């Protein structure tokens, strides 16, 4: 943990930096090839997290998102105000840094 | 070697949940809260990477992105057309799966 000095002297580095350059390249509206005048600065950082993977059923609740106890709220009942969606959410947590990342999310009606 | 089973019954998991939920209802456009009706399948998996973290100097060259020699050939040398950007790309690398992700990626002109 914790970013390490590194350079272009190194396999993964340089294959970084390409991949990096070929994807700016990529995503970018120029219709010139852009490229590296110099590495600045190079660092490197082995890195470990726990992904969890959740599908999950929600539902639409009565609570407004200005109020309180939100977590017991009670379901809507009624015809047009029902709504449900199965969910997909990935999360990478980081419990050595105490974050959570949502790294994918995708929804459809029920 | 895939994702291992999960539960609610989890501590690492509900919070996990707690947060997508919590990032699902913040980028909803709803007046009303949702929350989990019910877990319907839980994984989890331990991950671990490389992260390498560089800053890089490009230059806008005078090749287009449809020409043989792709990375190397003339910088612009014609006053309004030249350009030097400072980025700072982040790659997520599992070098066990031949894999690279460009997790963050931005730039300012030169």
């Amino acid at each position: 943990g914790g970013p390490m000095d590194a350079s272009v002297e190194e396999e993964g580095v340089r294959r970084a930096l390409d991949f990096a350059v070929g994807e700016y390249n990529k995503a970018s509206n120029d219709m010139y090839h852009s490229r590296a005048l110099q590495v600045v600065r190079a660092r490197k950082q082995i890195v470990a997290g726990v992904n969890y993977f959740l599908d999950v059923e929600l539902g639409r609740t009565t609570c407004t998102k200005t109020q309180p106890n939100l977590d017991n709220c009670p379901f809507h009942d009624q015809p047009h105000l029902k709504r449900k969606a199965f969910c997909s959410f990935q999360i990478y947590a980081v419990p050595w840094q105490g974050t959570m990342t949502l790294s994918k999310s995708t929804c459809q009606d029920a």
